[PDB]
């Protein structure tokens, strides 16, 4: 099954459905390096509060993801899957592909993000009060900053982040594990064409990206059992469907 010229179209498909639902152009994040925080914007973010800044970045982290069940609606194969499947898929990787995308709003120079209109440090996330997880997620675009990805890169390595046939609770197995090989060869076969098969020993473990999501849930949890009312008045619907049947409603539309 698939032939060499089926695979590159596989490619070129892949590629073209992330640029049009990658959220924001790599120019645009590229041309506003030089537009950071003062010192007294990030004294703003640190004195705000802790429910304040968990309910901005579940704001942000659901706008990111619904640009990502985008690029599942458009990624060949995907809607063919059971909707049990598509559900799973995104439930377990929407995190995961916003975690990798995360990388181009990432500046290695000063180690800043991009977030609400210019760059700052891991200092700007302080009122959240989980550290360890800011942390986590700073050293990961930093690793992932890198591998110097090309826009192409990105999108196929995230095709193959949330097409994952060992996802627990899938339905069609072979179906997904079908979808997920002929990714991994485009994916090996644009590597292999631009003299880059090189990242392949340096892409992070899976088990990394996984405990990510794993401490995300965790400090969720403890956010949610001292401010209970906060998430369920202010947090986003499909953040909490995610984290904590709006999934349903964006693969119909
Ligand atoms: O970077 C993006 C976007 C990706 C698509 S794009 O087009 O390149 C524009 C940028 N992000 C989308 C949202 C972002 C996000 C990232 C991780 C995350 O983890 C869960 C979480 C929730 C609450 C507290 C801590 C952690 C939540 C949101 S963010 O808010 O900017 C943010 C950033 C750093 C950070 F350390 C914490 C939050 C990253």
């Amino acid at each position: 099954m698939a032939s060499l010229t089926e695979i590159e179209h596989l490619v070129q498909s892949v590629c073209k459905s992330y640029r049009e639902t990658c959220q924001l152009r790599l120019e645009d994040l590229l041309r506003q390096r030089s537009n950071i925080f003062s010192r007294e914007e990030v004294t703003g973010y640190q004195r705000k509060s802790m429910w304040e800044m968990w309910e901005r970045c579940a704001h942000h982290l659901t706008e990111a993801i619904q640009y990502v069940v985008e690029f599942a609606k458009r990624l060949s194969g995907f809607m063919e899957l059971c909707q049990n499947d598509q559900i799973v898929l995104l439930k377990a990787g929407a995190m995961e592909v916003v975690l990798v995308r995360m990388c181009r709003a990432y500046n290695a120079d000063n180690r800043t993000v991009f977030f609400e209109g210019k760059y700052g440090g891991m200092e700007l996330f302080r009122a959240l009060g989980c550290s360890e997880l800011i942390s986590s997620i700073f050293d990961f675009s930093h690793s992932l900053s890198a591998l110097h990805f090309s826009e192409d890169e990105i999108a196929l390595y995230t095709a193959l982040v949330l097409i994952n046939a060992h996802r627990p609770g899938l339905q069609e197995k072979r179906k997904v594990e079908q979808l997920q090989y002929n990714l991994e060869l485009a994916f090996h076969h644009h590597l292999c064409k631009t003299h880059r098969q090189s990242i392949l020993a340096k892409l992070p473990p899976k088990g990394k990206l996984r405990s990510l999501c794993s401490q995300h849930v965790e400090r969720l949890q403890i956010f949610q059992h001292l401010h209970p009312i906060v998430v369920q008045a202010a947090f986003p619907p499909l953040y909490k469907e995610l984290f904590s049947k709006i999934l349903h409603r964006l693969l119909q539309e």
